[PDB]
């Protein structure tokens, strides 16, 4: 599995479950194109996303919802999403993790990049 | 100045400076339409984008130029660029950067 | 103004006032004394701690009461507190709290 | 396994290996008694630091020796450690995984707590 995301909630101390998550690839003119989607399990984790012969070299947008996962829980948080933009396979296959910890006015995002 | 921008080096415990930061307005067709640009001063911020008469309600999206920051210093990074996606409805958004992590906090006063 | 601490809250985005804030000095024979303290502004920010003259080299701790800050909001935290330890070798020790999670930077200056 | 530790570098977008964990227990007495020990493996995980059964109420301490992992790769950085203290089980039995991200002159903690 290629490219995985983690997200987590600071606030509450879990995973944050049901976060919403696009993916994209910018194509040739320069446009986002739908790459993949899903969303989080009851760990906070989302796999599945692609294979590795789809996830070629490119550069991807992981956008997870973050609006919508605080406003079900009755907070008004700062952020529409949270945005993670990289270059991806530039020197041959890689694995992705992408973590995301998440607080109403802030949030924070790391990449986990193996062989 | 309704709307200021803190950047800090998270490698070398120091504010991130002459960093581009583009700010856009979403317009009424979903495009993201150029609104304020700058670089980061000697100590890391970034004043004078905009004023209250311009700062409408809006959606508005920060970006930093964190891959050209780590760039000039020699150090490969992950993230093409830090964005912050927010509704306008004082905003200081600080971003703190590592190599393969970022943080992005807004202060509303 | 060699040491200064600024605080923020991380949920509702806001400098996060009258918290208190302990520092301690390692002594020679391992131990915690207390050398200064404070509680934060209305900014977040607590200024004025020590001086050039009495900030000697040595291990610092500083010891940020975060539980009370929580609990004073009706929040249930999971920290007792946040620490800082390093050796002083301007420093701004900056602390993002949530109620579970913090992080916390050096800038050097 | 009720209490474990993660811990990842945000420099080389890796985890930590290799990491000295010391985690202690408040005494009775105010002072801090030596609990349990390990070092993070190759995934930046320490696994098998207790049991449920030895696992009781308390004020825990989970030392991270930052400075020796960060030394050991060249850079010198702020902090002497990363310190969580936690006060733990005192609404009966969880488990708890403390996650440490590490910069040179930062590092963010979040604590993930389960039934
Ligand atoms: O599985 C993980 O790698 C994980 C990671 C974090 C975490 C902590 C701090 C941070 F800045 C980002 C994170 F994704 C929090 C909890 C967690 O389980
Ligand atoms: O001026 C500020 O608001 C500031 C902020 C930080 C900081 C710390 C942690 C974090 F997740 C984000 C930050 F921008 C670090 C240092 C600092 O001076």
């Amino acid at each position: 599995c290629p490219l995985m995301v983690k997200v987590l909630d600071a606030v509450r101390g879990s995973p944050a479950i049901n976060v919403a998550v696009h993916v994209f690839r910018k194509a040739a003119d320069d446009t986002w194109e739908p790459f993949a989607s899903g969303k989080t399990s009851e760990s906070g984790e989302l796999h599945g996303l692609t294979t590795e012969e789809e996830f070629v070299e490119g550069i991807y947008k992981v956008e997870i919802d973050t609006k919508s996962y605080w406003k079900a829980l009755g907070i008004s948080p700062f952020h529409e999403h949270a945005e993670v933009v990289f270059t991806a396979n530039d020197s041959g296959p890689r694995r992705y993790t992408i973590a995301a910890l998440l607080s109403p006015y802030s949030y924070s995002t790391t990449a986990v990049v193996t062989n």
